[PDB]
């Protein structure tokens, strides 16, 4: 269960890594 950021971070939890074309 990975989250530890849906309460005191939310907008501070970079969803996954940087996007990439391919």
């Amino acid at each position: 269960m990975n989250w530890t950021g849906l309460y005191t971070l939310l907008s501070r939890v970079n969803r996954h890594s940087t996007a990439i074309g391919r």
